[PDB]
């Protein structure tokens, strides 16, 4: 797929608000994911033991990890499609070490969209959401392709 410059602009416009509080957005997203699709929490030997939302909120480790994830994703979005180098190390670890199915990347995509919709209604109307969804689909398609080359696909 290819986004237009206008679609990238909508994406990087909301993302700039997200970057006002990276750790707080990281928290909401992971907590949204873990509550909605609890099976995803099983992938983290680090976080598996967390029983409640209150425990998740209070985990300093989880908050650091959310900042690591959103900074990696932010660096990809700012490439505006030219993200091949960034994608390589991320595809290799998630396919080969962590073993994360494309399905789970769809689930977190959903969690990111939910959280931007709640926090940023003014900057996340239908068009901006359409553009963010396009950007994350692009991300998933390219990652899926890399999975396949690395011998995991799926
Ligand atoms: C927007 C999508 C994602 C991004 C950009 C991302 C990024 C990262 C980064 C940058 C790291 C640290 C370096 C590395 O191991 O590659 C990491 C580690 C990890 N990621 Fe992700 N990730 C994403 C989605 C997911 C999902 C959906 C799962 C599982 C449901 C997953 C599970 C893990 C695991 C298990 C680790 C290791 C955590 C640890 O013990 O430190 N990732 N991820």
């Amino acid at each position: 797929m290819v986004l237009s410059e206008g679609e990238w602009q909508l994406v990087l416009h909301v993302w700039a608000k997200v970057e006002a509080d990276v750790a707080g957005h990281g928290q909401d997203i992971w907590i949204r994911l873990f509550k909605s699709h609890p099976e995803t929490l099983e992938k983290f030997d680090r976080f598996k033991h967390l029983k409640t939302e209150a425990e998740m909120k209070a985990s300093e480790d989880l908050k650091k990890h959310g900042v690591t994830v959103l900074t990696a994703l932010g660096a990809i979005l700012k490439k505006k499609g030219h993200h091949e180098a960034e994608l390589k190390p991320l595809a290799q670890s998630h396919a080969t070490k962590h073993k994360i199915p494309i399905k789970y990347l769809e689930f977190i995509s959903e969690a990111i969209i939910h959280v931007l919709h709640s926090r940023h209604p003014g900057n996340f109307g239908a068009d901006a959401q359409g553009a963010m969804n396009k950007a994350l689909e692009l991300f998933r398609k390219d990652i899926a392709a890399k999975y396949k080359e690395l011998g995991y696909q799926g």
